[PDB]
């Protein structure tokens, strides 16, 4: 339906913990070609992908400079998400505690 | 353990257009015009479904390893009509391949 999006995000909102046990953070679209999708990738503790943690029905940005919010469910330990293409490409941690 | 790559931003064409092979399989030649490489080629592939299908890329991950670098892609596209996104933006390649 949409093409994935090229341009540049920032931190809207830092990443936080919700009330069940989900993470939420918003993103700001700085670029163009939106309507596009936001690309998101989420890597575990040794840097393998790991699938069906976006929790959020297919994150959009749908204008420039427009304000997207994503809601994951990431994993145990320590996970890596990435957020957008490129050099500029945002690069969040989070840590969290099982069994 | 590896290398750590991004998503490449830029603009693809087709250097070659793809092809079935001689052991199941097609190939398809690609051409990154843009920047910030080596970086790594974004692929998508879905059914007739507009479903995404998973573990049909035969290659390693495919990488653009400098500017005007050509990329051998190897996939293993399933029955009937599949959908192949090659890059991200307007300016994405997309490529329609039907199997017997």
């Amino acid at each position: 339906s949409y093409t994935m999006c090229s341009g540049k995000f920032s931190i809207d909102k830092e990443m936080a913990e919700t009330q069940h046990g989900t993470t939420v953070v918003k993103v700001k679209y700085e670029g163009a070609g939106a309507p596009c999708k936001v690309p998101i990738e989420i890597r575990d503790v040794n840097k393998e992908k790991v699938v069906g943690r976006i929790i959020s029905s297919t994150p959009l940005a749908e204008n420039t400079n427009s304000v997207t919010n994503i809601e994951l469910e990431p994993p145990f330990g320590d996970s890596y998400i990435v957020i957008g293409v490129g050099d500029k490409a945002l690069k969040l941690n989070w840590f969290r505690k099982g069994s």
